[PDB]
């Protein structure tokens, strides 16, 4: 009576394939590992892409592990970073390259939306964030650069889709990822027709989308036995959201990892003139919650800086820079030049000095600067959203691998003066997990899930320090 249930975490940064044991009488929720594997940017004839094959070899590597160990798979789950597709041909052969959100081919086009459609009627339409790399601008892309390819299009999956469809044969448009896209009416549920006209893509190329919970087909074990694969909230984030342990509306999120997304949740979406100007995403949700959120450009900074200068321990450099004062280097890491320089430091080091600060050159003050600097805008957009909604937050939970960061918790407790609540890690993982469980009639709702999640998983407490560096900093300049 326990159900063993398998979850595939993709994140810009690496891939997971975990399976959980549930049982209800219990109330007990156990995850274990069974394959990890690198994910990144490829350079790929002058794109910048993803490799989908070797992303489906680690997947299927992953689900035959537990299959030969003999244990009985009641469901399989998919979730991934969001906004990026793959186009496939009539008999499902990939068509193009499988660019990522990374790649440059978007530039200028978001801008261009703006100027012939109106950048109040997109806003209004889909009610999501302006981002130069939103699939709406990679589509135009796609039409606009490679005309010789549109022809050969017979569907466009959304990148969770994608893997769906590659163990069962079946397609799926999953609403909670739809929404990344900016071509979903957020009054409709649907593609919107003016917004896909403007991409150059075809309605016909998607399906409408759908709500998580469904049966998208069946897997099968190099035995012969069906295993369900379910559509969850495939949106990572949106899975992210599910398995943080909320505490009604005073709390807020911050989904820590490649990106940080910071935000709230609500039955209603605020596509007002206030959320328009702190340029505000309404994510799609399980049960229809509105993700309320902003994207802050996050950790990416760091997983950069930590090539470039070929560090390989990142507990040590935490605890290094922990010794460094704080907020000597401050840049905004949402600026446009952080999303993909060649060189990330340099970068960095520019930012500052056209700052007329100090430049941060060792290691630990590159991270000491990418700490202070996003914990400076994570306190600037909780500041926004509680504004937007007219109501403060008691407490804000961070999960995601950045949860790991107790520096940048208790930073960003300090900059925030709000109490942090950190865990679990693998909230991704555990949100696929939960949709899972409700479709096998295991589990009845969110926030039931998220009552699970509090007594079982590891859950630390950072309490905000008024007489901190950070927090004497924010004192400062708010007169
Ligand atoms: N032991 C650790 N201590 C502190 N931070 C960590 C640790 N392990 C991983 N991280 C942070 O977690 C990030 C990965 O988070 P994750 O949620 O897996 O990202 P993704 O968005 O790629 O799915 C890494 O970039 C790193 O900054
Ligand atoms: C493309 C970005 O990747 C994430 O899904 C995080 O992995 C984020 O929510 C999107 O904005």
């Amino acid at each position: 009576t326990f159900r063993n249930c398998v979850a595939v975490d993709l994140g810009a940064s690496s891939g997971r394939v975990m399976l959980a044991r549930y049982e209800r009488e219990c109330r007990s929720l156990t995850l274990r590992e069974i394959h990890r594997f690198n994910n990144g940017l490829h350079s790929q004839n002058g794109y910048v892409t993803w490799d989908v094959d070797s992303l489906e070899s680690a997947i299927r590597l992953g689900l035959n592990k537990v299959c030969a160990a003999g244990i009985a798979i009641d469901s399989i789950g998919i979730d991934t970073w969001g906004v990026d597709f793959v186009l496939l041909d009539q008999q499902g052969q990939r068509v193009g390259l499988p660019v990522a959100y990374r790649d440059s081919r978007t530039n200028g086009l978001m801008a261009q939306a703006q100027q012939q459609l109106g950048k109040r009627d997109i806003y209004q339409r889909s009610g999501i964030q302006f981002l130069p790399f939103n699939t709406l601008y990679q589509l135009r892309a796609l039409t606009e650069q490679q005309p010789e390819l549109i022809p050969h299009i017979a569907h466009a999956l959304l990148m969770p889709d994608y893997f769906s469809y590659r163990l069962t044969g079946k397609m799926n448009w999953e609403y909670t990822n739809a929404t990344t896209t900016q071509l979903v009416n957020i009054n409709s549920d649907d593609w919107d027709e003016s917004l896909l006209a403007w991409s150059g893509a075809n309605k016909a190329w998607f399906g409408r989308p759908t709500h998580p919970g469904n049966v998208i087909g069946h897997w099968i074990c190099p035995q012969g036995n069906e295993i369900p694969v379910v559509a969850v909230a495939s949106h990572d984030t949106a899975s992210a959201v599910i398995a943080s342990p909320l505490n009604g509306s005073r709390a807020a999120y911050l989904s820590s990892g490649t990106w940080s997304l910071m935000g709230f949740e609500s039955q209603t979406p605020f596509t007002n003139d206030t959320a328009l100007a702190a340029n505000i995403t309404n994510e799609g949700g399980a049960e229809g919650r509105y993700r309320v959120l902003k994207n802050i450009m996050g950790l990416w900074l760091l997983q950069r800086v930590l090539q470039e200068r070929q560090i390989n321990d990142l507990p040590a450099l935490i605890a290094a820079t922990q010794a460094l004062p704080a907020c000597r280097f401050i840049i905004n890491p949402n600026d446009d030049r952080f999303i993909n320089p060649d060189e990330m430091c340099s970068e960095i080091q520019a930012a500052c000095r056209e700052m007329a600060q100090p430049i941060p050159e060792s290691d630990a003050e590159l991270a000491r600067c990418i700490f202070d600097s996003l914990a400076l805008l994570y306190a600037d957009v909780l500041h926004e959203l509680a504004q937007l909604r007219g109501e403060d937050f008691s407490q804000l939970h961070i999960v995601g691998g950045g949860c790991q960061n107790t520096l940048l918790n208790q930073l960003c407790a300090d900059a925030c003066g709000i109490r942090v609540i950190a865990g679990p890690v693998e909230a991704s993982t555990l949100g696929n997990i939960g949709i899972q469980l409700m479709t096998l009639d295991e589990l009845n709702n969110v926030d039931d899930f998220r009552q699970v999640v509090s007594t079982t998983a590891n859950l630390t407490t950072f309490t905000p320090n008024p007489d901190s560096e950070i927090a004497h900093y924010v004192a400062l300049i708010h007169s």
